[PDB]
């Protein structure tokens, strides 16, 4: 058992304002700041700026041997690129979210390119609500999707702990599927006045979920294979479909419910639940509002499973009729 | 702002990985905090302190030089580090060398009644080679401290419906949870790796801690029974060195019978705690605790004024109540 875990979260208005305050408590002096052209104008600050496109091509092409720490400001990109440039450099990432999208906040997962791999989790994470809060909403929305995934990442990692004796941690799945639970219980019951606030921090949460469980699993399961699924095909068919991350796994997480559902009459009504919170919040329901033709949906079922070798519900794979029959009784086309 | 650990191993050897840590976290220069049983665990050049020397002192800067502070050893040798530490404005790390409570990890500080909280050690190096070779009954007392996890989750929900507390469903669902299956491992094993599982769940209720900003996940009425002991045996001088751990599962014992009466869905849940405290050789009367039954009495009667922290307790037992209590659950 060997676990990195963030040693500074701040969560709250104004939180940007602590950059300096925290780099001084952690002894750092000299951060390359990474961000978006949409997102740099939060950027208040003299250190050393770069756009995360100017690093995602040329990659590997020293020139940052100078910085002691990385600090990734904004979106999932500008995180997720921030936080795989300090694994390299071999330095500390401090992770400042501008909007709440996705839990690679606080994650140690690097999502570059899947296969998705494991670093060290933020050493420090500085989500200023305010920010958040105006961010746009659809990205608000989509932080949803990401958090209700966590219920059957769950569900499948007891699966496959039960079929396949991977290791398990019922504290660690415990603890993120009730994050899910809260938040979906929050958005069902008030006036989501405070519902930025809440999902950042149950996307902060997740990702101390996967620390500590040291794997990917409390938060990624067969709702998250969909997605990345997905994703292939997007850039395969060359679709131009401004899709959310965090959508794709709304989605795809009310059908891996239903799956679960056949199973285990106990859960039976999990996934329009899990509907009706996505609702709520605005976030897609079905293959038309989140932009795809049926087809799509239908392929990315049958191929989810072999994303990756992690066992899920799915197990060895939908068939087309099967995949379609899902969609169609969930809803979803 | 919420601070947690950023290393946690538990593993082996760990004592080992010390200088790898340090090297990790840029530190050059630690203060080692120990004990005078534990001393034989400080094989490297540092400078080393026992924890008494400090105690007795306290005010009287000859430590400007370190850049850090390393505990090591029980309890108290952790305790007191971490308190130098949030005195000097440095990071602490928590090396423990049995498995005796959640101060492990926790940002909580115990030296002087009322704790209070601070940064989480930075880092937990807990070596479970040196742990699982820790005297038998520190280890036994653990599994108190953990236990009360389920009662202080219970007491923390029950301020919650009954005061409006502040709570969070997550954090308190993770303690309980991490009590839960240490109790059911406990149960059903042959106990070989219990001290693995007692360090992992200690740990984790240091964490749930820091997270809820709060020892609310960890502390409750049994707690509050705990410290009133402590302060009985300071008060009448008694000379009796029960450990805070089997304190507290005594007071699980206790303390989860009074839920088991008002909820029906609890039904045979103090019996349960209190087989896992027997099954690992924890003490679970008064008399095995080396106490005389008026002290346990008087320590329930006075427990929930120890803080102002509501609980099952309530606005307090009556002499009568406690006995009663203490009587039915086989304390005494
Ligand atoms: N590490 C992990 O575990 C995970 C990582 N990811 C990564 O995150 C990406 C998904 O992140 P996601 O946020 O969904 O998508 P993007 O990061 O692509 O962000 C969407 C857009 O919103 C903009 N934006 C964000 N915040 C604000 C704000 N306050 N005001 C105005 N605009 C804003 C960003 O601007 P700008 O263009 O300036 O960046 C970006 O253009 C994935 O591609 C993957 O790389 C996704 C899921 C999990
Ligand atoms: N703040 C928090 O989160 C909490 C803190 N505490 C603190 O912990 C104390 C209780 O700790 P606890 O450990 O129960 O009691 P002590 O610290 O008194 O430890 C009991 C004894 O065990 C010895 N010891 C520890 N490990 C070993 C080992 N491997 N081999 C031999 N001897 C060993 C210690 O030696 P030595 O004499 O060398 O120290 C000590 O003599 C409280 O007084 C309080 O200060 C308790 C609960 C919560
Ligand atoms: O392992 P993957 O599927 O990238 O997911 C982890 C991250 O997306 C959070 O849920
Ligand atoms: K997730
Ligand atoms: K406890
Ligand atoms: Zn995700
Ligand atoms: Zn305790």
């Amino acid at each position: 058992m060997i676990i990195v875990t963030p040693r500074y979260t701040i969560i709250e208005d104004g939180a940007i304002n602590k950059i300096e305050e925290i780099l001084k408590k952690l002894n750092l002096k000299n951060p390359l700041v990474i961000t978006g052209k949409n997102t740099k104008k939060y950027c208040r600050f003299f250190y050393d700026i770069v756009y995360y496109d100017e690093i995602l091509n040329n990659l590997e092409i020293k020139k940052y041997t100078a910085y002691d720490c990385v600090i990734g400001i904004g979106g999932g990109r500008s995180i997720d690129t921030g936080k795989y440039l300090a694994y390299k450099l071999g330095i500390p990432f401090i992770s400042v979210p501008t909007t709440a999208s996705n839990d690679g906040i606080a994650s140690p997962i690097v999502s570059i390119r899947q296969p998705s791999f494991m670093v060290d989790a933020p050493i420090a994470i500085i989500a200023d609500t305010e920010i958040i809060k105006k961010s746009p909403r659809r990205l608000l929305s989509a932080g949803m999707g990401d958090i209700v995934s966590n219920i059957t990442a769950v569900l499948d990692w007891k699966l496959a702990y039960k079929e396949k004796g991977e290791k398990y941690s019922e504290s660690s799945a415990i603890f993120s599927k009730t994050i899910a639970k809260e938040l979906i219980s929050y958005v069902l019951n008030s006036d989501l006045s405070e519902y930025h606030n809440k999902l950042v921090k149950a996307l902060v949460g997740s990702g101390i979920a996967i620390a500590i469980a040291n794997s990917s699993r409390p938060a990624s399961g067969s709702e998250h294979l969909f997605s990345h699924a997905l994703d292939k095909l997007k850039e395969e068919y060359n679709l131009n479909i401004n899709s959310l991350h965090g959508e794709q796994c709304g989605i795809g997480t009310i059908m891996m419910s239903y799956l679960h559902e056949k199973e285990n009459k106990k859960l039976s009504g999990l996934h329009e639940k899990i509907k009706m919170s996505l609702k709520k919040v605005d976030a897609p329901t079905t293959a038309k509002e989140l932009g795809f033709d049926e087809d799509i949906i239908i392929e990315a079922l049958t191929m989810a499973h072999k994303i990756r070798n992690r066992w899920t519900i799915l197990r060895d794979g939908l068939s087309r009729e099967e995949a379609r029959k899902l969609a169609e009784e969930t809803g979803v086309i």
